[PDB]
């Protein structure tokens, strides 16, 4: 008999643990749907920056709904148009520190970290096991604002990505070849995205427009493209999500603090999306995004971009 145990509470949401294991994020307002998110993973406090963004965005939309006395929308996938549901596609639980960042410069304040955009992109590329090799080469610098800083380079065109050595989970045991396989991919995804690298307490930040450009140029994803939510109604945006996942295409999603980014890799019948936050599996689960309508250019909800068009070729 599953019961709920309060773990954490704000004025807009409460995190409740489940006695069978897992947790839910719950609202309490006539203008919001009650269940906001749900995970099979037990809740533990985590630095997960992208989950932190999502909580701030939820708080913002709920408070704005209440102020404007407008119910939050609930958008469900139409099974006459899309798959009824798409269960979580990714098997990886990757993150931004060791061994993912093994190939990045060390600093007296800790080794540079991969960046959420790189971790999300690497997990999507690994899902497809594509490309076989990249194209060309590129260098960024640390600090990013110094053209003559420490060079961080990727030779994509001479790299055969070692897909067979990409482990799902690096939180316990792994070999050096498995560490190098994923670290190479992480470094290349960052350099391709024009990453602005930083140590553990600063983070590493990239723009989705640069992620999409680098995916075209250095990885050969001809169709890769960045789009931003402010250009779409909620219904139009969720139809893109449902259509892409129905086709088996996980989505790099995020926005810009070194930003937030994650992978949407499924959805359920009630329209919650499966999210891989790229924080070692911490709090991965199903979460609402339909109700995150973009606000002014300065709101948390305005920070929602996606890169679509990433998949193998016929």
């Amino acid at each position: 008999a599953n019961q709920l145990r309060e773990l954490k509470q704000t004025h807009t949401y409460t995190v409740f643990g489940y006695t069978d294991g897992g947790f839910a994020v719950i609202s309490a307002d006539d203008l919001a749907p009650e269940l906001l998110g749900v995970s099979e993973s037990n809740f533990v406090e985590t630095d997960n920056p992208s989950f932190k963004w999502w909580l701030k965005a939820i708080d913002e939309v709920i408070t704005n709904a209440v102020k404007s006395n407008k119910p939050l929308n609930v958008i469900k996938p139409d099974p006459s148009k899309y798959a009824a549901e798409v269960s979580t596609l990714l098997t990886t639980t990757w993150g931004q520190q060791m061994p993912y960042n093994k190939l990045l410069p060390k600093t007296k304040k800790g080794r540079l970290i991969t960046g959420a955009v790189a971790t999300a992109t690497a997990q999507v590329l690994n899902y497809f096991k594509y490309p076989v090799r990249g194209i060309g080469s590129h260098t960024v610098h640390y600090p990013a604002n110094d053209p003559s800083g420490v060079a961080i380079s990727a030779d994509f065109g001479n790299t055969t990505y070692d897909w067979a050595n990409m482990k799902d989970n690096y939180s316990g045991n792994y070999t050096e070849a498995e560490a190098n396989a994923v670290a190479t991919l992480m470094l290349h995804c960052g350099v391709a995205s024009e990453m602005q690298y930083g140590g553990p307490n600063e983070g590493s930040g990239a723009y989705m427009t640069d992620c999409a450009a680098g995916l075209r140029t250095y990885f050969g994803f001809t169709d890769a493209e960045y789009i931003t939510r402010a250009n779409y109604t909620d219904e139009q945006w969720m139809d893109i999500v449902f259509s892409e996942l129905t086709k088996g295409h996980p989505l790099i999603y995020g926005g810009v603090d070194a930003g937030h980014a994650f992978v949407i890799d499924g959805y359920n019948k009630a329209g919650l999306v499966s999210v891989n936050w790229g924080w070692n599996g911490d709090v991965d689960g199903y979460y609402k995004i339909d109700l995150l309508n973009p606000g002014n250019m300065y709101s948390f909800t305005a920070e929602q971009d996606m890169v679509r068009g990433v998949y193998g070729k016929p």
